[PDB]
């Protein structure tokens, strides 16, 4: 019925036109940063720009949604506070409005009054964007609102968005780094089972034209609400550039050769645990930046697996990315949970959920993905994986 999902399509794109304005508008790309801002615990404010542009699209999503559907904006958490300490030690608490008293002598104070970075910004977080389809008059569903909690990662992969990285060349289909692997993640599961229920993966630089310099993103959805439903699977990628421009062209990796032969793994930067068996299957696994932008390859079909064995993952970076690929048949499930009751000695209750968080023992780190997880498109992929028996491992060609 109102679907809460169109909205978040639009105010996605809206988060992006941020995420680009700030390299694009050139007085805004001059205030860039310097240090990996996470000494967290104890009140870790540490790199201005990029805390201001996080703050910044957390807070205009949830406006447009509080704006939008009364009450929602309240059931809207994330990984940003809305507050920021400025130069002088003052803490802003950030509120544009919808009409309002000035984004701009808000932004004055937390940017030591450069009247122009203030204004450059205030203009593009009030620009209407209109943005849409596919659900419009096709997934007409109703969610009753007092039932539903989002969880925001407003600008996920800050270390690439801060590198800036145009020019990196991608290893099949996955880019190591780069600006390509920043995504706008806005997940919405159920408070009273945890389950997520709906997606919105954004990734705002896809394509930039080298001449005029501009970039082109896309964006990704899914809904499982026992209907379960899908973005039509296509980045240009494979669709438009050199594949399915024909008439229906579906049998690239979003519809590849059901399975039988080959695993695709993919990686953090910093993974340090494994690797599979090679002539079984393959060893396959590439390294690629970005929380989000890995379980989009995985979403997309360019990576099998991706899994994540440390704790430093939270629900705002895995939320949206389960909900689609629940939709799609996968999900996530628990790492360290996988590795102690070995498959199927009880089921899905391993699925990553969403409300509940972790013993309140680290204060503030309520929120991680403790053992870990692995993201999967096909359970069939899933149980082949997870299949590295150790003490019978060296029968490589694990025939079952
Ligand atoms: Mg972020
Ligand atoms: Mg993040």
């Amino acid at each position: 019925m109102s679907d809460i999902l169109q909205e978040l399509l639009r105010v996605s794109e809206k988060a992006a036109n941020i995420a680009r304005a700030c390299r694009q508008q050139e007085t805004l790309f001059q205030l860039l940063i310097e240090e990996k801002k996470e000494g967290e615990k104890n009140k870790k404010f540490a790199v201005d720009f990029k805390t201001l542009a996080d703050v910044l699209v957390q807070e205009v999503i949830k406006e447009n949604m509080e704006n939008k559907f009364p009450g929602l904006g309240k059931k809207i958490f994330g990984e940003e506070s809305n507050e920021l300490t400025n130069d002088l030690g003052e803490k802003i608490i950030m509120r544009l409005g919808p009409t309002e008293e000035e984004t701009v002598a808000l932004l004055s104070k937390v940017l030591n009054g450069n009247k122009l970075a203030s204004e450059a910004l205030a203009k593009v977080v009030h620009q209407d964007v209109f943005f849409s389809d596919p659900a419009l008059d096709s997934v007409e569903i109703n969610i009753p609102q007092d039932i539903l909690g989002i969880w925001v990662d407003p600008i996920d992969s800050t270390y690439q968005y801060i590198k800036g990285s145009a020019d990196i060349t991608p290893n099949q289909g996955i880019f190591p780094s780069g600006l390509q692997c920043v995504t706008v993640l806005i997940g919405v599961y159920d408070i009273q089972t945890g389950v997520p229920l709906m997606g919105v993966i954004n990734q705002p630089f896809v394509s930039q034209d080298l001449h005029t310099r501009r970039w082109k993103g896309q964006c990704y959805w899914g809904l499982s609400y026992l209907g379960t439903n899908i973005h039509s699977l296509l980045p240009p990628v494979s669709t438009r550039s050199n594949s399915e421009a024909q008439s229906q062209g579906t049998q690239n990796p979003s519809s590849e050769g059901s399975c039988r032969f080959s695993v695709v793994i993919s990686t953090s930067e910093k993974e340090t645990i494994k690797g599979a068996l090679s002539h079984v299957c393959g060893e396959r696994i590439f390294r690629a930046a970005g929380a989000g932008y890995k379980s989009l390859c995985v979403i997309l079909g360019l990576a099998d697996i991706y899994i994540f064995s440390e704790d430093t993952t939270f629900k705002w970076d895995s939320c949206a990315a389960h909900a689609i690929l629940r939709a799609m048949g996968g999900g996530m499930v628990d790492l360290k949970e996988c590795l102690e009751r070995n498959p199927d000695t009880g089921l899905d209750l391993p699925q990553l959920v969403y409300h509940v968080g972790n013993e309140g023992a680290a204060g503030v780190d309520q929120w991680a993905n403790k053992g870990g997880l692995i993201a999967y498109r096909s359970e069939k992929q899933l149980e082949t994986f997870l299949s590295r028996l150790l003490q019978h491992l060296a029968p490589v060609a694990t025939h079952t």
